[PDB]
């Protein structure tokens, strides 16, 4: 008879696998647009590719000479970017295993990257305090925005690639458009602001403060709609991500050791999730099945995937 | 160059799908069916979100109001709905139709909805009072489109009798019509204002300037000789000209060049109907009783 919407009140994630290897902490986690894999970055200065529905180590990708804070996958899931310490980005061929390009510019730490969505741009955020544009074909840096007063915690582009948002320790979250390079909006009290990413619409920006806080803001009108609290973040960037394959929740990490999900609309906890020994420094979402890879720091160094039904 | 791949396919409809359109606000799809029914899907995720019911005969035809929160149908039933979105109830019934009514739209205002049916009438319909405003004698054969300009002081409408005419909408009177005459299938306004795009039953699109009278440019390749198959203009990315087609792809060509940029296979039967999604690369398409589905295809450009 009829069709009808299913409408869970919590997911029930449970643990799968733990994923063991990296010998620090590990600094990233993200699944693969097509879905078959998962990458990992380390201060171990490597990244590990592991297989997304059975956790089974797959390659270990070396040649970054200092930690690596975060990993980005290209859009045709054929290529890896990452960010180092060693104040260079490095393009991977993630088939083979080799370094395409290495991105020189940044004058210290590289923290943060991704791809746009066409995936002929890379967007990276540094302790340097700029945002710079960077040209996937020739390895060439675009364009260096002086974007912040303080290390950039994270950057992101829109599903069209026209808009960067990128946060700061320096308390603010902006706007850039990408061909001119020019700030289009800052939002403005100012705690570190540790996170941003965009929504899968578009229309909003998820964005974590220091002060065991994350904010959902429509950026157009500058109105907060929704704020998740009860876990911790007062150190570190933790990742935060939207879940979309089942229930419409909202996944961060947090300093108790813990992966918190809430309802996005009601903002209500419905799951955390107990088994990281240390600070749950990422998250991420798969991207058509219900499924969490979580990363931890130095006391754990394990990822662990979570599956739900919902 | 976009590279459409298929993200969802939404299932649920137990006819042909007649038609889909996304809402303004994008959050959104719309689809109508044979089956009597109105689906609401997720614009973003393909996910089911309701059904509304009431007519008692297949729809042909959905169209959204501006604000997102009005839904028009229109059905062999020779009514049209108006609906609210949220609550799913029938806040109109829309009368005066003498035959199956085929295609309806609101103007950019959303105070009027616009109507064509088998009867060989276009009717202008005030939404607050439901009441018909206008019958306009407009064709000789059933009407095929309908459609308001970016302002809402015309109409296009499309008929089997072979004519394209543009209407003044405060007047119902004619303004232009553009006559080796095909059925004409489908017609709709450029965003612009300044175009318009025609499908005639000879596996033929083409885009005319209608101040200028003069066919700009021919899409071809694609299969169209028995059904009125909606076309659209693609501006989020690429500008790209879309359509279905009778051999069950979605056609897309560059605007300027008239060339097959890409193909879209999938669907089992006619491909009925097609929507573009107002701010980003989506395409819905919907096919015809053979597959009954709606699939939802996204490109990076
Ligand atoms: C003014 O003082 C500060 C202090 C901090 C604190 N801080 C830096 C220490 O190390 C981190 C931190 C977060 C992550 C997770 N992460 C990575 C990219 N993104 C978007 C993200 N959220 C990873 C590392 C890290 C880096 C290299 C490694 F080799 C190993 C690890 C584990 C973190 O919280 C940061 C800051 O500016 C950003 C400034
Ligand atoms: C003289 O003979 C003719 C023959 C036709 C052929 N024809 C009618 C048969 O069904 C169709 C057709 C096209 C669509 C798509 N569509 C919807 C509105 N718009 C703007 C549009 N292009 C939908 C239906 C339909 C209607 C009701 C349903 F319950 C179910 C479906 C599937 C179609 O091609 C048409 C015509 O004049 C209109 C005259």
């Amino acid at each position: 008879g009829t069709q009808s919407k299913p409408t869970p009140v919590k997911p029930n994630y449970a643990l799968k696998f733990t994923l063991a290897g990296h010998t620090k902490a590990v600094s990233s986690v993200k699944f693969s647009p097509n879905g078959e894999w998962l990458a990992s970055s380390s201060a171990d200065k490597l990244i590990k590719i592991w297989g997304a529905y059975d956790g089974k180590f797959e390659k270990t990708i070396s040649g970054h000479k200092l930690g690596i804070s975060d990993v980005a996958w290209s859009s045709d899931s054929n290529l890896l970017v990452s960010a180092s310490d060693d104040k260079t980005l490095k393009i991977w061929d993630v088939s083979s295993g080799k370094c395409l390009k290495t991105l020189k510019g940044h004058s210290n730490y590289v923290f943060c990257c991704n791809f746009n969505p066409q995936s002929n741009l890379i967007v990276s955020g540094s302790f340097d305090e700029s945002v710079r544009i960077w040209d996937v074909k020739t390895g060439k840096c675009l364009k260096t925005l002086p974007a912040h007063s303080d290390p950039v915690s994270a950057v992101h582009f829109n599903r069209d690639g026209s808009l960067i948002v990128s946060s700061s320790y320096d308390g603010l979250c902006r706007i850039w458009d990408t061909a001119s390079g020019q700030c289009l909006k800052t939002l403005i009290d100012n705690p570190p602001v540790s996170f941003v990413k965009f929504s899968p619409n578009g229309k909003y920006i998820l964005a974590a403060t220091l002060d065991n806080t994350l904010k959902l803001w429509d950026y157009s009108k500058g109105k907060c709609l929704k704020t998740y609290t009860g876990h911790k973040n007062e150190k570190y960037c933790i990742f935060a991500n939207f879940s979309v394959t089942g229930g419409k929740w909202i996944v961060s990490g947090s300093e108790d050791n813990l992966v918190y999900i809430w309802n996005l609309q009601t903002k209500e906890i419905v799951q955390k999730l107990q088994g990281h020994t240390d600070v749950v420094i990422s998250t991420a979402c798969h991207p058509t099945e219900n499924i969490i890879a979580s990363a931890a720091l130095e006391n754990d160094k394990t990822i662990k995937l979570w599956k739900s039904d919902c």
